């Protein structure tokens, strides 16, 4: 599994961060309250807890299930 | 008056930061808008402007009344 | 074109950050959702996308048109 460019187009199902943490669901505010919700980013594919890039970071990312770690990049490599 | 561990259990009355600033009230959104509110933290004892640790910081903290400084650790020692 | 004190009083028309990005409009909620609007800061001169200091930063600042970069200080030096 891989991403192209900055990964805004990435629509895979990876839900694990670079440090092995589980992604938080985009539709949950727990443990991290956020504004990266389907209502505000309807074309960004904010499904379940999948790694995404709704706000033009360098690569796909997610909020994490670890209360002490708000968000991280995903364990995902750049495409050949 | 002191905290144990990471101070998630702290329920004392200290309301002052490690720089001497006064804590903002948890129920207040001014000068700092936030979501450390009883709705998302029912167990956290978020009362008045008391130093608390709802969200697993390393020690009790509060939003500060200084508009320049969003939040700081509290002037509290470990038991 | 410069700021006095920490620039709370500043009402010039600069709309460019330190890294040369352009300010988002204060009334606009896109790309960054925020609280710094005419309602919650009534005397701050939150007009168009002009560099302001309503919330007691060290210097005037703005939210940026870059969706990733939330806010930056403006390219404005202090008055001599
Ligand atoms: O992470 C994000 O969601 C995204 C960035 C983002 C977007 C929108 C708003 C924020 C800011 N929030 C906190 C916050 C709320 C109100 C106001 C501010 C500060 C102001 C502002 O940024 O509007 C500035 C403006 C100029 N001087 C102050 C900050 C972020 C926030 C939201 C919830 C909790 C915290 C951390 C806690 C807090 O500050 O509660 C601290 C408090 C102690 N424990 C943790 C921080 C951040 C990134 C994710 C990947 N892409 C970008």
């Amino acid at each position: 599994d891989c991403y192209r460019g900055d990964g805004q187009s990435y629509r895979g199902t990876l839900s694990t961060t670079i440090t092995g943490r589980t992604c938080q669901s985009w539709s949950s505010m727990t443990p991290h309250w956020h504004r990266r919700i389907p209502l505000y980013y309807p074309n960004a594919g904010l499904t379940r807890n999948y790694c995404r890039n709704p706000d033009a970071e360098i690569r796909p990312w997610c909020y994490t299930m670890d209360p002490s770690v708000r968000w991280e990049y995903c364990n995902l490599t750049r495409c050949p």
